[PDB]
């Protein structure tokens, strides 16, 4: 028993992290086969980050302008190209540690593990959710850029996130591994703000299931609700609408606990109205929304990689 | 910016995890050079669990009674010895993935990462703290035994915990890597209860210092306290007594913020007195006690 914010094992991704230097800018790169991926803003000088012309800056640089270090070994860059907001450096050597991998774009509410790195060196791993406003509540200091988010499914690493920037509100913004930003952000030192966030309702319900599975039952009540009645109340409290998709996805947990989803919706509705009345759920005084249904079944079933 | 409960990268420990089987019992082992370390209770049957005579069970074992399996490879056991509650299997292959390592015994309030494993395969990694009552609030199912807790310092892995059992309150007990239990627990399936748990006061203060560094001051007050008056109040909320040692440890955070340790103690008294009144500190509506003074300086500016 027990319930923790649990990250994927980072071993396969630690094998891929390199240091990328262009002039005075150092940050992190992802070395897969004979390409290194990193944020395109590595080419920017102080003056440039305000209104950079990336295509302009890029064409003016020789391969030797990119210093790529895998531990003590310098990699020789034999090509460079842009793809949206990620720079792709072609190197002479395939990464012998390249895992089975895929680039995947994730939906809001979906969780991943972040491997925080500094000078191409893995520092820490944590579990995140893509917020509905396309930000992540990360922990990133100077030099964190190029740090990646991933999921594992058997032996396949799904890279979903590369870190680019921090928003003034202390939350974080980045791209998929094809350089497409998550959310309405641009890689420029101009002023940007995260939209107002909402709570991932399907994730809160999965976390209440995890509570019941661990013997925390006090919030269960005799009632049932409907999606409409639940969703009408939910919107009020800035809660994502619960779609029928969501109700089907909880089916395993519902069947495994004996608590039907629309019964659990009535328990969550009451929690939104009255709060938790000086009580905790799994030692939390807040309603936790960074666990997916699949995260709950995986931790509670002991799925390995 | 940001403040996350963060674990160490698990790669160096993943490289060391194996499956250890003895009779019908399978759990996880830790393979370092030519020794596999695992919980000695791998040699128990069902019946053996209440009053196992470990010395009696072990003399009856051959090296070839132990199946060790690193991925496909079955390792060959060329020696077995017990040390306290840890079985040590000598094998004929040094682990090539062996990192720089050392074994360390941690004190209550110290944090570490856990690589939860089943059948020598990792399920996931999370961050923990040795509770004052010498338990951990882990996430551990059947077959999790031999999963380890660790810290990483540059490229050196400090192993500090190996998992052995779950107490009736749903909390976890285990040993250092020399096989000595943390706390008064024994590797028998006998009635055992955790002592009443307390909050790790020094960690909460560190976390309040973290909140200030991250720019939140709402909970500061114009008061100070004596160490003694602080502890008299704190204990009424089941907080660990704060020692002069704890005060010395908090020195650097005190300096960085310019807030005296005993002023920060004054804020905690008030918070204990008032709660948070719909507010949060670093995104928590509870006071966080699983960040050490060291963890805060490591993760903050
Ligand atoms: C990459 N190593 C850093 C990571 C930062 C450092 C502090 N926390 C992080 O996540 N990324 C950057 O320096 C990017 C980079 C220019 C500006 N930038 C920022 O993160 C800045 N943010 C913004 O300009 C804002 F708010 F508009 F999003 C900063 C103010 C320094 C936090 C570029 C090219 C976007
Ligand atoms: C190792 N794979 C398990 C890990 C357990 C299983 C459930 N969650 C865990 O952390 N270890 C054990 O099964 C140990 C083992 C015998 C009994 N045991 C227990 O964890 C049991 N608890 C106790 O005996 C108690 F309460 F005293 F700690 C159990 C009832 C199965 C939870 C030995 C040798 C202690």
């Amino acid at each position: 028993s027990g319930f923790r914010k649990m990250a994927f094992p980072s071993g396969k991704v630690e094998g891929c992290m390199v240091q990328v230097t262009c002039g005075t800018t150092t940050l992190n790169g992802l070395w897969l086969d004979d390409v290194v991926y990193c944020p395109r803003h590595v080419i920017c000088t102080s003056e440039d980050m305000l209104n950079p012309n990336y295509e302009d800056l890029l064409i003016r640089k020789s391969n030797h302008n990119f210093l790529v270090q895998a531990g003590n070994v310098q990699l020789r860059v034999i090509g460079h190209s842009m793809q949206n907001c990620v720079l792709k450096l072609k190197v002479d050597t395939a990464n012998p540690k390249t895992p089975k991998y895929k680039f995947v774009r994730i939906q809001p509410g979906q969780t991943f593990s972040v491997l925080a790195c500094y000078n191409g060196s893995p520092s820490g791993v944590y579990q995140c959710a893509m917020r509905p406003n396309f930000t992540i509540k990360g922990s990133f200091l100077n030099g964190s850029c190029g740090s990646v988010g991933f999921n594992i499914d058997y032996d396949c690493v799904s890279f979903c996130y590369m870190h680019h920037m921090e928003l003034p509100t202390g939350v974080h913004a980045g791209t998929d591994l094809e350089g497409n930003f998550y959310g309405p952000f641009v890689d420029r030192q101009t002023a940007q703000t995260a939209g107002t966030d909402t709570t991932i309702t399907v994730n809160v319900l999965a976390w209440l299931y995890a509570a019941v599975i661990n013997g925390d039952r006090w919030f269960l009540n005799r009632f049932t609700t409907t999606l409409n009645d639940f969703n009408l109340v939910a919107m009020k409290y800035n809660y994502e609408p619960l779609t029928q998709d969501h109700v089907d996805i909880l089916g395993p947990l519902s069947a495994q606990t004996g608590i039907a989803v629309l019964d659990m919706c009535a328990s969550l509705k009451e929690l939104l109205q009255n709060g938790m009345n000086g009580r905790t759920i799994l030692g939390s005084a807040l309603l936790e929304d960074e666990f997916t249904p699949f995260d709950v079944v995986r931790q509670c079933s002991g799925v390995t990689f």
